[PDB]
């Protein structure tokens, strides 16, 4: 954990020396290194890290054997990958969702010497830096490929979770029978689709959005090094997926029902998101307060937030969470106790316990 | 050349991969029909100079029989670098604020797309690529040489985008200010950069390795010519001074939005090199305005400095001392590939 956040800056350098090997003057080079170290430094750095934290934790725990310093250096190296994947897709929501704080300071994208032009640029790079990264450690291990396929898989699933959180509510899926004109380029109200309120499609948005990268990924990149494929694989993508769930849920609670200066950052209602306090409001509440749900949800306007957020008070959706909670973290417990693997089932249940906080 | 009939069956191999997914059949429907356009849109209609490069130096290489089977792993690395293309294309007009883009509006200016999706439309273009390459190309020896090809492309032409983005910025001209998000810095000249040197610099990671030496290294790759062959090195230089001749040429073509967009531009450093000490401080004065009065000046300086003219010289010059290294590469196939690409290139 310690030993984690000091490895940072050998990974940091190992991707900036690969930069500086480029054919370039002199001048350049020195720009350009100035650049990255703090495009990765100020995004990087900051986290819970609970993503890297699972990553190592796994790899030690997979099976109790000997490790030397060499095989916890390609460890801490994909722990620091999924932290740089994390990196690139905070700063990539940041610039879709036009958000504001991110960790407690400014979105990499507001900075006027970065702007969204550099930060689209800049998502690519820290992309990119994971697969360099893979490469300089992890070259000549036997796991490589599946290491870089699980990397590009989870990836592609996010891409797609993120996709129907953008758009589960836009014309385009509102308007099945109408193709995308490809000749307007006017400005689009953005308003809810009744018909996507529930939670099966909530489900299927958080899975892709944030159960593979966050969960399935970590813990298959341990056991991967570890050397395991295995039915186990099957049973650990079933608990990433209901762990996925349980973490974005909290996650929606944190957005209306959280500080800014604990969590650090300031929007679901605003930007018009399926959420889970929307669909369990949308669910125990009456007709003239289902009508006024979707008459202020999704606009920037105060005075429509206030109404949305009055009704969250309302239908009391701090206890049903506080009761969905207690509902999952114990269904959970339940899946983890049929692994049959009690390292993996250590660390899973250690992981349950400091979700929210970190550590 | 049947790689224009191979398209649909690459694109319909990775949204067949995202039709796997768990998820509701309507779901499934509205992401295949998303995905679909997002690919026919932006990998359609070019000129396919990058894929075509790939499927003749495959053939010259492998100067014997190659299967129906063979030819599927290659049109597959050809549609790629075209997929490449395409990603590249709409993170381009997205950052350059674009208006149109092959006779047609940019992807993220389309109101069922903006730019929202089109940053995560991007990644998954970029990401298609690899779950492409796995699809077709998983069991062949070459497979993690050509990701790697890939991968080391797409690294410099990040650099390079970088570097034509923030030539003339600020955190260039002598830290970078963390606190600031309100201050707009406005886009001026910096002449200190503007030189060929510099230009070389930006012009060969932004164009020359994914447009020249990733399509090339891909057919050599797949016929079987071994990456510790000396030849591999020969043809990056060429690729390098290919690339510069294809940007130059990308420059002089724009005028003849750069000068609006404040870019380091060819005609501009030639200009700068030939023009007197008034018309230098005219052209800081001008130069990078969303201004009609202003571009007309740097327009009218282009043609007084007779731009045209030392462009065609340049071409000319350039285009020798390419032909001259791929006659020191000692093999008839790519030598006749290059020389017929080199012909082709502008068309
Ligand atoms: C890594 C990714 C996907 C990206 C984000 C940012 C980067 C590095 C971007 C793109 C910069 C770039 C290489 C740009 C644009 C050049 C371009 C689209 C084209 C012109 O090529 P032609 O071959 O003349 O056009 P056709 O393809 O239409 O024939
Ligand atoms: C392929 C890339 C890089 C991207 C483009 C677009 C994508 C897929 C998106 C990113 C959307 C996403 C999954 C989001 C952000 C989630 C986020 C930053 C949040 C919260 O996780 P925590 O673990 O609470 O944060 P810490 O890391 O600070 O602990």
């Amino acid at each position: 954990l310690a030993f984690f956040r000091n490895m940072y800056d050998k990974y940091r350098d190992a991707f900036l020396s690969h930069l500086n090997e480029y054919s370039l003057e002199e001048e350049i080079k020195e720009h350009i290194s100035k650049y990255y170290k703090l495009l990765f430094d100020y995004n990087c750095l900051g986290g819970k890290n609970n993503r890297g934290i699972l990553v190592i934790l796994i790899y030690e725990y997979v099976k109790n054997r000997d490790i030397n310093s060499s095989e916890w250096e390609k460890a801490a190296c994909l722990a620091w990958c999924i932290e740089i994947l994390q990196a690139a897709f905070l700063v990539a929501d940041d610039i879709m969702d036009k958000g504001e704080m991110r960790r407690n300071k400014y979105c990499w994208y507001l900075l006027k010497d970065v702007e969204t032009k550099n930060a689209v640029n800049d998502v690519l790079l820290l992309y990119n830096s994971i697969y360099k990264l893979i490469e300089i450690y992890l070259r000549n291990e036997s796991c490589y490929v599946d290491v870089i396929a699980t990397f590009r898989d989870a990836t592609l699933k996010t891409i797609i979770g993120q996709h129907l959180d953008t758009n589960i509510f836009s014309d385009k899926y509102s308007d099945a029978h109408r193709e995308i004109d490809v000749n307007n380029i006017n400005v689009p109200q953005p308003v809810i689709d009744i018909n996507m309120i529930n939670f099966g499609v909530y489900k299927n948005i958080v899975i892709h959005k944030t159960a593979y990268y966050s969960f399935f990924l970590p813990i298959v990149c341990g056991m991967l090094l570890a050397g395991i494929d295995n039915l186990i694989y099957k049973k650990i993508e079933d608990i990433s997926m209901l762990m996925g769930e349980y973490f974005q849920i909290h996650d929606d609670y944190l957005d209306i029902f959280g500080d800014s200066t604990k969590t650090g950052k300031v929007s679901d209602i605003q930007n018009n998101k399926l959420t889970w306090p929307l669909i369990k409001t949308f669910e125990l509440c009456s007709e003239p307060d289902k009508i006024k749900i979707v008459k202020n949800y999704g606009k920037n306007n105060l005075a429509c937030v206030k109404v949305i957020d009055s009704l969250y008070e309302q239908y009391k959706i701090r206890k049903h969470y506080e009761s969905y909670e207690k509902a999952q973290k114990a269904k959970i417990l339940s899946a983890i106790n049929e692994l049959h693997h009690e390292g993996i089932e250590y660390v899973l249940k250690y992981l349950l316990e400091i979700l929210f906080t970190g550590v």
